[PDB]
């Protein structure tokens, strides 16, 4: 293998230069599966890959696992097998009352409550996400019809958060998870792109079929950046 | 007045919801022109303040001074007075080979080198901008034609150290910010300007929008320095971009 | 399921009070099949799970996955199911040209480069290992005639620039890290690895113990490469060790 | 011009070595009226500047403007053109019940509550006012018989000081403002005399014109730092 | 004298390598005088030092003084004179229940609560002992039937710790003291050896003579590293 | 006694609200000595007090010891005694070249690279000197005609690495203090103590008044080495200076 972690080479990538890094294999299959001729690679620890083809060209899907360190770990390693964009698409949790279970979610810039990132940039650099990406993710779910909110995302090492979400909810924070941090700052910090979408499934409060319609929106968007 | 420092009334805004920001008292009146029926508000200390109108609808014009603290005073005033949405306009050098001057720059988040940020948002947050004035502002340079680089900007509270000059009385950089630029540099940052880490901080924290774009007018990374029009085309460029911005986020 | 993660619920462990954790579901079996009675519990994502049997007491064998955030998850909910004593096991490269390829590493605490950590102590609090887990593993080592490097290991949120990797897409470090591991070889840190800053602080803040040993595999130190069995014998024997350790600590 | 901002040449200030630094324009105008032969030298953005003469020497005023930020591009700038002692005055509010509306305060040091002085040093560096100036002031104080306290000043870049008050109360702070911490640290670090020296006009509680003596202070201090 | 502050010579320490090092010199002179050969060498402010033999080799004890600042010269210029491990003694207080008054404490790393050991390594680096010593400590308390509990102390430069001891309690801290951090900091960031034990002489509650056996372990516990 | 560590009652001190605080016991009786009646009232530890008189007026003199620790429970003990002001005296290298032994140094203010200091003030708060202090300080060097240098010191936890030392075991610095020394002399930093940041922050929030002088002994910038009176004569005049400066704060 080219790599130390993915079991890939080169060649497996057959040109690609986008990849879609959910967080779990199931979601990597699912999000394979809307594209053309999709194949698996390689599966090794959290990190299970296929590739694929959009409009002719390749795209890779590629688990991250849990947290900034594990998606740190694939962004690098597909970075160095001639990835330049990345696009994630997770399902959270909303914590503003006007954001609908069902609604989408495009991240703008994410708050570094993790450690990974620091690795990457200090924290004055901005964990934000690139205009292309963005833009491409945003049409897409409107393409779709999907109801989408456009903003800044909590992004932490713990599934528990805090070591202070009312502060976020003051500040218009939209929604809370654990690898855009890392993934927006290593990327936007190292000349890569990277854009972030997650469907809204649960909130307090707010009138897979969710996960269904996001996982859509992403390979939209993908197709949009080759 | 109704705010400390702009002496401006609720009443002269006209229901104006939307300000364009420029740095220097100079530049507004420049700016309110390319609209309808420019008129001056006011003036007190380095607040400009023009209204104007743009398709049936009030604008503000009104400058911010320099630096965050300056900026800040001027941004909360005029939000206290109903404005909601802020697109920052300036001109800027560049800090990397490759952007050209002449060319525009539209600002999607900033490295926070300021202290006034802080008071509105901790260090982890980030000082993004708002999506549909960045969209709107790339737009409209796309529009007139521009050569438009859109990315990070570094935003320090200084002109000197924190930009990593050494052409000063000193010629000592403080370890913070020795070998800073070619980081900077390194991770893709476009310019360094002093204002809008507080700016897109506190709009970002406030539920307010804001946007920047600023031409080029200079690169220090380049042996050629800039033509004796070393700003007024670029300027006026930057200022129609705005202008043309704004009419889309009304 | 008891837990939200592991799918596990507490009958399942059987009265269990001790897990080994190794970072790779790929060696959980491996590790059960050195004890008595090795039974798969259950397996979800990188969480996969065996019981098995010492010395007639049930003991746990569940993978981490990797980085601190991953390892919280697996070491809280094994703690919500009853284990109160955790020995991580691994494989390493080392940082000290005096250490062997073969060798074995136990860590009496470790630099927290990690974030996942900060959420459970403040940073002035140490990542500390068990003393009763480090003897056992130390006295195991000694009794397979293993070489063995008693200290201190670097725990990294990252494996490349955290690492001072420079053979990377961008071969850039951010200022944080460039120069460190040089200082890290100079205050005799044994290694790079990055789940242990999360494992071994929230041990030793929650009353729970915990310890770590590796077998060296690599040592990007030296100059000659590991044998063909890069792995193998050295990683048969950490889980020899870390199984007779256990016995000890039932 | 021989600077980027303020729009002056060497040969303007005529081998002036002391500045006053206020922060507004207006005055600026009021303390070159105090010298003798007061010029009107350039006014660009927030940096109007004049020029006078104490005892034959000449003397510059320049205005800072609000916050560290531009106060340390005037200081520089200044600094440049060859300017080594810099002394501010202001108005402000006190914080201790001991101190009255109409006395002086003389500044030893600030608390480093902004962002710029983090530009010239680490915090562990005292933002500290020059002895010599810090002297000057007292003793220019004194000669026209004001009530003066020196001591502990609190710099911050926020017009709404804190992000506390109680307990820059507690431990002896005399006032607030939002220039000084960058003037002392940057000086103080440079190889630059400075001080500062302020009347107040407000506080909870303590039995123009005010503005006037202080002014009068800090220009009969300058003619002792000649 | 071969060090700035000691007042000794590198054969003052007749080929010693090990130090037993108490804050006081009263401490020093009773723990000299349970090994062999006691001579008093120096006394130079906090610094009085005392050489014996335990098992026909030299040992030193020496007294630091009060906090990080006064251990770290200590300790480095013994470091000088060839000394490679240390142990310290000391007697505290205990901040959990079940410790009670007379128990030893031997600490396995404190939390760095103090200024000096930043001098030596950055935050997160652990001020972790080394593991041969705190065996020997553990060993020779168990030789003597002491009952010894093992694990975090916390340290810090107030006598009056706090600039949050519930925080420490629930957190499983042993006890409270001054030098610690920096003791062990410096010496594994630096190849030098260190122990730590306390005796405890007061709690919330916990059923001279402490003084004496914490005393009699640590030089019990020094036989066994040499 | 009145107090934990001096073993000292409010009455010893007969009054007095003025304390000279060395560093070394040796040097209090010195100090005593040049005053009225010089009386021992106590010794423990480093803590040795004298009590003296001056125009009519009880004066303290005792011992900190080293280190800001030591120093917080002198300052504390005796601000619980009735002292208010406290002027420290001590000898000290330089570290700016145009310092030359026999000098005198006042201090204006510190950098705070200690930790007791923060237990007293924020790390924002500066360790600044009492204005009356130093004056009467600066004055009365003046006054026998010492050459005098007025300014910032440098006030570290450490002899050694905070002071930039590699003449040590180890050799090394730590990141932090690696190419520090410069970086104080440039910033015009005029030596290195080690007890400063401790007394004058404590001070300077607690409403009490405190001064620093010191005497050039040594300067390591300089390659010639210190007269065989490398102390003596300037320990002398620093002793003289310190009680003139007294006499005027009485």
């Amino acid at each position: 293998s080219d790599v130390f972690h993915l079991g890939l080479t080169k060649n497996d990538l057959q040109g690609a230069q986008l990849a879609i890094v959910p967080g779990d294999p199931e979601r990597v299959e699912k999000i394979a599966a809307l594209m053309d001729k999709p194949v698996k690679l390689a599966s090794h620890r959290e990190f299970t890959s296929w590739r694929a083809e959009l409009d002719g060209k390749a795209v890779i899907v590629c688990s991250t696992g849990i947290g900034g360190p594990s998606t740190s770990i694939a962004v690098e390693e597909l970075a160095q097998l001639g990835i330049r964009t990345f696009l994630r698409i997770g399902t959270t949790g909303a914590i503003q009352p006007h954001i609908n279970v069902g609604d989408v979610l495009v991240t703008t810039a994410s708050v570094r409550l993790d450690g990974a990132s620091l690795h990457f940039a200090p924290m004055e650099f901005p964990a934000v996400a690139d205009f292309a990406c963005t833009t491409a993710l945003v049409e897409a779910a409107k393409s779709i019809g999907a109801t989408t909110h456009v903003g800044v995302t909590a992004s932490s090492d713990t599934f528990y958060p805090g070591q202070s979400m009312e502060e976020w909810q003051a500040m218009g924070v939209m929604n809370y998870e654990m690898e855009s941090a890392t993934l927006l700052t290593m990327c936007a910090s190292q000349g890569l792109r990277a854009g972030m979408v997650a469907g809204v499934i649960v909130n307090r409060t707010q009138e897979k079929q969710t996960e269904s319609h996001a996982v859509k929106i992403v390979v939209e968007a993908a197709r949009r950046l080759l």
